[PDB]
């Protein structure tokens, strides 16, 4: 298990979802962690739901860290400025940056073409999903770079591999996951002369706060939601990718990943880390050799 | 190879006040095309941009060159108005054959050769404002009187190859986000347009001799090797009638869905096409980035136009 101990982190987008997660493994590996999100105990948010990114933070010292929560609409400029002032002051350092911020599940319709989408909608989810992982990077780089070995961590739905051969739900949905892709490819070129490193990093399909209410099921029987959605089976809780996370930020080397695309399943594989119910769903590659072959859902080797 | 014939067609080009996207209407005109021309600029007021070219400047040269150039001063940023826009060419025409998605703006916000944190931001959410929304906005808008019948075809504008750019940072964030971007879109609407028979297409030009081009380099296109001192690389460089004679090839090929979600250059399709630049020339530009220019040999365009 990797030791994040003395380690900063920061995890923009917190509240809920793989932010989340990712926040509580780091915290899990004895990390400090910055969480940030718009729904506070007092305030809801745009997607108008009860996590709050205070409970995030807890969630994250229980877990054996510690968590600091800092309420901050990403799209905000003098918000995020402010967040990376505080990270500088409290701590005068930044080992690894998530860019988790999404916030357009509500947002996409699927199969609709970009002339049949709400165009309001279209136009505020590729707002949300790609303009806040850019002033993040603008505010909280500098931090990062200010010696070796930083860590940035720019989260989409998809591998280059995969994307590069699918159109991804609907035009908006698809230019912010191929964007935040090129954002790890941007990033990487502009860290490396300082000893960074950024990748680009998905999920498999994430049994999160949402997706568990839409089945109508909780984590700890999940399992029955399969007579509804078969192919369910291939399916990861979020803390899968949020180790997927801890272990690239414990990787001495993980500058060997510089730039590239990855995926929770495909870094199980070579961690050797395991989802919570000790399983290694290798989403991507199920949705190509199961699904899309037309086979029926069964996850007999990929997890 | 003798000229495209796109007489009784409709085209509209978004963003033609000037560089690439006048040259594209133009080309468009001088093929016989009746040809839509968008941009902010008129003849009462400047834009954003702060130049002296306008859109209704850019119909009368459609016109001109054998064509009908009809001016829609719109700001594509405004859903209305596109709104309205695309109305207007159902109203007039009944039909739209060729969209091309030109709309850049952003030559004066991108910042050469600065980290994320360096460029200014608010130039760089502005750049990817104006790259982005207003190429989302206009398929939004006028991609439904396209797929009225089999046979559209979509431009998207873009800078770069998709080899070349999945192999080179392009000058910084912002710029290099945009210009993959729109290389994305063309592979996102040919999926989209593919069941209605239209094709979608990302297109870049090379290094091209646009208006702002030749003033920063102190020349205009009758002297412009005068700047070759200066910059020696510019050997490989061709006019904006290049880009928009590609545009009019793609126009006129009846089996262009051969290229759909592809991203083609203006080199690659004048070997293709066999359409020349206004002084005969085929100039190679993103293959001659690779061979010479980035291989430390001198510049020489033997080859390469
Ligand atoms: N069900 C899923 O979520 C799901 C499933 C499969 C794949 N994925 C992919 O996995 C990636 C990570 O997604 P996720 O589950 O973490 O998605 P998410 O829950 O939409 O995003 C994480 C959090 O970011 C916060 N946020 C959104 N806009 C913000 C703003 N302007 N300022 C500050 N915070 C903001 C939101 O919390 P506040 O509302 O509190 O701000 C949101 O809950 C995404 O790319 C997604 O496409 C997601
Ligand atoms: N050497 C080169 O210059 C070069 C090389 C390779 C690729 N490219 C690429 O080729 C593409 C097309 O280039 P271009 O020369 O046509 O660029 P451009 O001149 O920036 O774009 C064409 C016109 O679009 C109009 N426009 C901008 N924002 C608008 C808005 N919100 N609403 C309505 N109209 C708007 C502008 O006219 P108004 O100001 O009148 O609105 C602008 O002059 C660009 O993506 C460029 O990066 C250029």
């Amino acid at each position: 298990a990797p030791d994040l101990r003395g380690k900063i982190a920061l995890v923009a987008g917190a509240t809920r979802g793989a932010g989340r997660a990712i926040a509580v493994q780091l915290g899990a590996a004895g990390a400090t962690v910055y969480v940030t999100g718009r729904t506070t105990r007092e305030r809801r948010s745009e997607y108008n739901r009860s996590e709050t990114i205070e409970e995030t933070a807890e969630l994250v010292t229980e877990a054996g860290g510690t968590g600091i929560a800092v309420p901050t609409d990403h799209l905000v400029p003098e918000q995020v400025r402010a967040l990376a002032d505080r990270v500088d002051t409290e701590q005068g350092r930044l080992d690894v940056l998530v860019n988790d911020v999404w916030g357009g599940e509500r947002l996409f319709e699927f199969d609709k073409k970009v002339w049949e989408h709400d165009l309001d909608a279209g136009l505020r989810l590729m707002r949300l999903g790609v303009d806040t992982h850019a002033i993040s990077s603008h505010f909280l780089l500098p931090l990062l770079v200010r010696r070796p070995g930083g860590l940035v961590v720019e989260m989409t739905d998809g591998t280059a591999a995969y994307n590069g051969s699918h159109y991804r739900n609907s035009y908006f949905y698809d230019l912010v996951k191929n964007s935040v892709l090129r954002m790890g490819y941007v990033l990487a070129h502009e860290l490396e002369p300082y000893g960074g490193t950024a990748v680009t990093l998905t999920p498999g399909w994430m049994r999160s706060e949402m997706m568990l209410e839409t089945l109508g099921v909780t984590e700890e029987n999940w399992r029955d939601a399969l007579t509804e959605v078969p192919h369910f089976c291939i399916s990861e809780s979020p803390s899968y990718v949020g180790r997927a996370v801890a272990a690239l930020a414990g990787d001495a080397d993980v500058a060997r990943w510089n730039g590239q695309s990855v995926s929770s399943g495909q870094l199980a594989q070579e961690y050797g880390f395991t989802d919570l119910d000790g399983s290694r769903p290798d989403c991507w590659r199920y949705l190509v050799e199961v699904q899309e072959a037309g086979k029926p859902a069964d996850p007999s080797g990929y997890r």
